[PDB]
């Protein structure tokens, strides 16, 4: 079973190598600096633009990173057009490429929904993924998110899929 905890400042340096392994550099949106993960993923830096970073556990192991965020919070040219200040946004990355297609990460994203949705304010977590990143969307769809269509972002177009509380708490039994 996959568990997430808080990310902390000592989780840093590890962050910095998984951001820089090939398999991360493809999709995440290309290759940090120490200083660079230091200075942006830092959690009071991330907490400025009500983003939340946690990393993933297996077997007291971490095995990715995930990141959670109020939509209505983020920064300029992002969902400008939300009003809704219960919309969650998620993001996240499995560390290791020889864990990649086995599974684990439709687990982490089911354990990061479980967890929005034990905010009681939380009303719908959505996520964006890229049109290309089509192994990403199959793994959010087995996850309980459903393809909406395609928005305009600050970092190209994404593939914008949700999934709300009444649906989870449908699916969950
Ligand atoms: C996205 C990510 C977290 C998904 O985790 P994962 O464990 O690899 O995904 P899962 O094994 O749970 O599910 C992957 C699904 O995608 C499918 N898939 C893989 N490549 C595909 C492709 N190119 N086209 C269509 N489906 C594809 C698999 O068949 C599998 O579905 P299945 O169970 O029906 O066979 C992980 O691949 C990752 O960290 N990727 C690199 C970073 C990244 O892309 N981050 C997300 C950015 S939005």
């Amino acid at each position: 079973s996959v568990t997430l905890r808080l990310m902390t400042e000592h989780d840093l340096a590890m962050l910095y190598e998984w951001l820089n392994r090939s398999h991360i550099v493809e999709w995440w949106g290309a290759r940090p600096t120490l200083a660079d993960v230091q200075e942006q993923y830092l959690p009071s830096v991330l907490a400025q633009e009500s983003v939340t970073p946690y990393i993933a556990m297996l077997n007291g192991e971490p095995i990715g990173y995930a990141q959670s965020y109020v939509a209505l919070g983020s920064g300029d040219g992002w969902w400008e057009e939300e009003t809704d200040p219960g919309v969650r946004g998620i993001d996240q990355l499995l560390a290791n490429a020889s864990q990649l297609g086995k599974g684990l990460g439709t687990k982490l994203v089911r354990a990061l929904v479980e967890l929005l949705f034990n905010d009681p304010e939380v009303t719908k977590i959505q996520t964006d993924p890229s049109p290309s990143n089509l192994r990403a969307i199959r793994c959010y769809e087995k996850a309980g998110f459903e393809r909406q269509g395609t928005v305009t972002t600050p970092d190209g177009p994404a593939v914008y899929m949700v999934q709300t509380r009444q649906a989870f708490e449908r699916t969950r039994s």
